[PDB]
């Protein structure tokens, strides 16, 4: 699971 942002 790899999550980026805001």
């Amino acid at each position: 699971a790899v999550a980026a942002g805001a």
